[PDB]
């Protein structure tokens, strides 16, 4: 059966032949498509992009400080207090914020423990739904989110559609698939569950005319078999994931590409 | 190029064949699968589907009345006031909700009219987005929304992506399709864009153990050319636009089907 990454060389190759000209919140361009979705399997594989070496460890570091509901951009304004933004959305979403060394507790709701919560109380429900630019927070009331994660249970798998409202298919897009991937293989183990598949959808998927030229040579690259993760412990919670829990196996990417 | 509707009966094929059972809210039974998206062009045509005969003239009247905010069944306990609930949230999210005979101008946000605007202050906004199943609202704090539009313009073309976090696909999705791309043909009309496509994106996909079997003799027919949508009178505003606005021209449809 095709290797899933073909999918999303496939929508390089889509947006390069029949993107339009379109211009981001910068004035800066891009090559637009809207509308797009691509399917990755999570079953005994793990959707790490193999045409580039992609930043494995990255990945993993900013979705625990996700996790944590973090503020403090140091443990990743003067002090670094971000305000209430990023992870605080997942863990704390509507409570007042104070500051980045306040104590939170009990304080908003917590979209993450929710989503756990609901997989074990009704693994049926089409309810199971979970981030915002910070930038958009105080620009409106009712501000439209980024992302939406969606999550799906049957037959004991566990399933995650990611919906963003643009996507930068050079850099940021690897990125993504790996980080909710990720996620997904966390919840699964926590609720003693399979991971299923990994759905991306994106509103406006986009390259920067800057990344033209290394996408057209990463296309011309081949595929190698996507690695495993492992989870290394048994673990209960979902805060109480660490960096040294997960270990990546059989990874062979083709050479970093630096993207602008 | 292949007829769009091709895209929705291979679908049906996919979840006959691949759907695995799956029990909804009331516990009864579906076929169901995960992640789905389909895309129909709304130049010089309109996706109205032809393997069955769809209920064109409900599904304008009942957009009418989502546009004007209604919470009076009649329009359509005792009076027939159905609380804060469906166009009340694309007119007025948030408001205290007093009565169905209320005034509630200028209170909550109108997701509607923001839509519009932002089509005219930045066409090239990522964030052109706006509904709730009324059952959920009161069921918690931060309650996840049933469907989000997200809307998009290009070279004066404006084009909708519906994701819906589950689509019954015997009876919602074909009523669906021709909603959602009812109203990008109105607030086209109203910018002064043309129409571009609409991109209709499932989370639990599913039919309904019931509707298999007229399904799959739907699957035997063969599509008609889409109807083309063509609006009677230059109309300024969204809440402007009156039922006898529209006419729909060459729609030959098979006959109806009736879906449990």
């Amino acid at each position: 059966p095709p290797h899933g990454e073909l999918q999303y060389l496939g929508q390089i190759q889509h947006i390069l032949r029949c993107g339009v000209r379109k211009d981001d919140r910068t004035g800066t361009g891009t090559l637009s498509v809207f509308g797009m979705q691509a399917r990755y399997s999570l079953r005994d594989e793990f959707p790490l992009l193999t045409t580039k070496r992609v930043f494995w460890k990255g990945v993993l570091e900013e979705l625990l400080w996700f996790i944590k509901g973090s503020t403090n951009a140091k443990e990743l304004r003067e002090e670094g207090d971000l305000g209430p933004v990023y992870g605080f959305q997942w863990r704390h979403f509507g409570a007042e914020y104070r500051d980045m060394e306040s104590d939170y507790s009990g304080q908003g709701v917590d979209q993450l423990q929710r989503v756990i919560d609901t997989i074990k109380t009704n693994p049926d429900d089409r309810r199971i739904i979970m981030a915002w630019n910070p930038r958009d927070l105080p620009l409106m009331a009712l501000p439209p989110c980024h992302a939406l994660c969606q999550f799906y249970v049957v037959n004991s798998e566990l399933s995650c559609q990611l919906y963003q409202r643009s996507g930068d298919m050079g850099l940021g897009v690897p990125f993504n698939i790996a980080s909710y991937a990720l996620l997904t293989y966390m919840i699964a183990h926590i609720t003693g569950l399979k991971p299923g598949d990994f759905i991306h959808t994106l509103g406006d998927a986009h390259i920067y005319l800057n990344h033209i030229e290394p996408l057209k040579i990463q296309l011309q690259r081949e595929p190698r078999p996507f690695p495993k993760l492992r989870i290394l412990r048994k673990v209960e919670k979902i805060d109480d994931f660490k960096a040294e829990d997960f270990q990546i196996e059989g990874y062979n990417p083709h050479p970093t590409i630096k993207m602008e």
